[PDB]
């Protein structure tokens, strides 16, 4: 018999650590009743990963079974394949940051509009068992002021982006607990020769409040998170970790596919994209400041 299917063709783009969670993913039975996995596009010559074929690039833009791309490439390859996969007529998830340049950025979104197609920017973060508890301490506070420190192993700017950018999941914490912020100063610290680098940025709430974000990067350096947040009535100096955060990505798959149902209002459609703005256009002047 001749049945068209009702649900989504799904192609992940770039088979890294992300895209191999997405295929996984893609599988579980919370996928199973409007995602249909169609293929995976690679840069490599893989040809399949079990039952899933590879589909080459042109051959995914192409194709009619194909309704939704998702991009989980590195950053610096996001704009180029969010671009072709909307000219094509493709729903987009893409996994943060978006792209590298807030002007790009721009572009995308219009061009998304144009063709009438979704275009979502994953940010497990704001997921988080932790961001959780955040949400839940800052409710009914004013922030005098507050410091939120990021360390890591190096990672290619060339490929990842600037700090700023690969980062940005800091600042849209910031971002979503105290809103808008205004730019008040960032300096860079780069030494190549010991692989380190070191971010700091001064930030200001609506409420006056000052916010230090700090991004350091450096060999041997474990992953770790401090936060430090004083406000006029009780203060934080800690996070508690007591889950693995698991089935994160589910949720912001879960969240995407309310957006394909178009099932999210517009007020809310709205208010993510002048959050995702706004965060791009700050880590945009951030680089600006450092590097210029
Ligand atoms: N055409 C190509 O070269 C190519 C290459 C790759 C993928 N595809 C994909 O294949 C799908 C369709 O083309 P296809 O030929 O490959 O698939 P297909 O025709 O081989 O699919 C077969 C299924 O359709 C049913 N069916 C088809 N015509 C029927 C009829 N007249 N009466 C009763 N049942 C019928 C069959 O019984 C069977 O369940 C699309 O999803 C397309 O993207 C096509
Ligand atoms: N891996 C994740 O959990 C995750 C979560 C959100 C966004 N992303 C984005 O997915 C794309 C590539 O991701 P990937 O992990 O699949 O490729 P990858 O497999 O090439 O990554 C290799 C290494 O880089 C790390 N890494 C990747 N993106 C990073 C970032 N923004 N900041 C700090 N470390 C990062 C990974 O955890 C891993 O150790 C990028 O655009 C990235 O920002 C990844």
């Amino acid at each position: 018999m001749i049945t068209n299917s009702g649900k989504f063709g799904v192609v992940v783009v770039g088979v890294g650590r992300a895209g191999s969670v997405r295929l996984r993913d893609l599988k579980d039975p919370r996928s199973a009743a409007f995602l249909n996995l169609i293929g995976f596009v690679s840069r490599r010559e893989l040809g399949s990963l079990d039952e899933v074929r590879q589909i080459s690039l042109e051959d995914a833009l192409r194709s009619q079974e194909i309704d939704v791309a998702y991009i989980c490439s590195e950053s610096s390859s996001h704009e180029d394949y969010i671009r072709q996969f909307l000219q094509a007529g493709k729903h987009v998830l893409v996994e943060y940051p978006m792209t590298l340049s807030f002007a790009a950025a721009q572009e995308l979104w219009e061009l998304a509009a144009q063709k009438g197609r979704v275009l979502h920017e994953e940010h497990v973060e704001l997921l988080m068992e932790e961001f959780e508890f955040l949400r839940r301490e800052v409710l009914g506070k004013e922030l005098l002021k507050g410091s939120l420190r990021f360390t890591a192993s190096p990672l290619e700017e060339e490929r990842f982006g600037f700090p700023a950018f690969s980062g940005i999941s800091r600042l849209t914490w910031l971002v979503s607990l105290f809103g808008e912020l205004s730019l008040i100063s960032a300096t860079l610290e780069e030494r190549k020769e010991d692989q380190y680098m070191k971010m700091t940025v001064q930030l200001e709430t609506q409420n006056k409040g000052l916010l230090s974000w700090i991004e350091e990067k450096g060999p041997g350096l474990k992953r770790n998170r401090y936060v430090n947040f004083q406000f006029t009535s009780g203060s934080l100096e800690e996070v508690p970790s007591v889950g693995v955060n698991k089935n994160i990505f589910l949720k912001d798959q879960d969240i995407f596919v309310q957006k394909l149902l178009d099932q999210v209002s517009a007020e809310d459609l709205a208010a993510e994209k002048k959050r995702i703005m706004h965060c791009l256009g700050l880590a945009s002047d951030i680089q600006k400041l450092c590097h210029q």
